[PDB]
């Protein structure tokens, strides 16, 4: 199930950490709000953990930090796969 | 180069190191034509050529170094997810 995450779903994760709300992240990343949500929805279910609480960030989702070196190294493989 | 999943590159690596689908596809436990497929769909999203009819391009073993780093990664990230 985590093994089924893709690029696309962290970068939604960074966006909606970063920004604060799925609205703004929306704006960030030039998608629609229904795309960020249901890709959050989607990620929690592979990770099986909530990352968001109207109560809105988890305890777990300080997962965040981790996945930004992990963000480092696909854009990096994105770029030696591109040049190939 | 595409917003592509992890799935796909972990199917990549085994078909390089065991030299066929199938046995890419026992290794991981999944069913080979899922394997064939997701690698097909890899040599679109990076406009190369991988295998031919499997043995590998000189593009498919150059990918397999990049993608190597990228997994020591991806390994670390999904440890810490299964931790939370």
């Amino acid at each position: 199930q985590s093994m089924n995450i893709n690029q696309e779903q962290l970068l939604m994760f960074q966006a909606v950490m970063e920004t604060g709300s799925f609205s703004a992240a929306a704006r960030k990343l030039g998608k629609v709000p229904s795309a960020v949500s249901m890709s959050i929805a989607n990620l929690e279910i592979d990770l099986n953990l909530t990352l968001f609480e109207k109560g809105p960030t988890a305890e777990a989702r300080v997962l965040y930090e981790k996945t930004a070196q992990l963000l480092i190294e696909m854009n990096q493989w994105k770029q030696h796969a591109h040049a190939l």
